[PDB]
């Protein structure tokens, strides 16, 4: 069982998202475990990611909020290599400097702005525009077939994909 301080804090880091939803970001918990989230980012205009669809995860541990969350992206994407902890300013590669007051959308807005940034960290590949345009479009067809998590976690989510998929065709 997660601590009731950890519970307490990230109930209302949710609620916060639901009050005031930070474009591109959905995130939420677990439904059986507060410490374990699961996010969406939806790739922006003026980015090769525009349209895409990158489901990942964001693992706090179990001494949050006095440790950063490990941070991972599933969905192959072209900037970071998929199912890897990502080494990012607020995140697990820096316990030394984790700021326990750091809000949820704070961190997962870290995330997407690094992810359109072309700074190298570990956790980073490189690939080009073109195979992540290709990867942003077939992102929506992967969590749908390929990620067995994304349909346990987001299964309102896979009926609006298959949707997407249909009307593309």
């Amino acid at each position: 069982m997660a601590t009731k301080q950890a519970h307490k804090r990230l109930t209302k880091e949710y609620k916060l998202m639901v009050e005031n939803p930070p474009p591109y970001i959905l995130a939420r918990p677990n439904e059986d475990n507060i410490l374990e989230w699961h996010y969406i980012i939806t790739g922006p205009a003026d980015t090769p990611y525009k349209g895409g669809q990158y489901h990942g995860t964001l693992t706090f541990p179990s001494d949050y909020p006095y440790k950063p969350p490990a941070i991972r992206m599933i969905t192959p994407n072209g900037r970071f290599k998929p199912n890897t902890r990502l080494c990012l300013s607020m995140s697990d590669y820096h316990p030394d400097t984790w700021n326990p007051g750091w809000s949820v959308s704070t961190i997962l807005n870290g995330l997407l702005s690094f992810m359109t940034s072309d700074e190298a960290t570990t956790g980073s590949i490189t690939t080009s525009d073109h195979q992540k345009k290709t990867l942003a479009r077939n992102s929506i067809s992967y969590n749908t077939f390929q990620n067995v998590r994304f349909k346990l976690i987001f299964p309102e989510v896979v009926q609006e994909n298959v949707e997407t998929l249909e009307k593309r065709k």
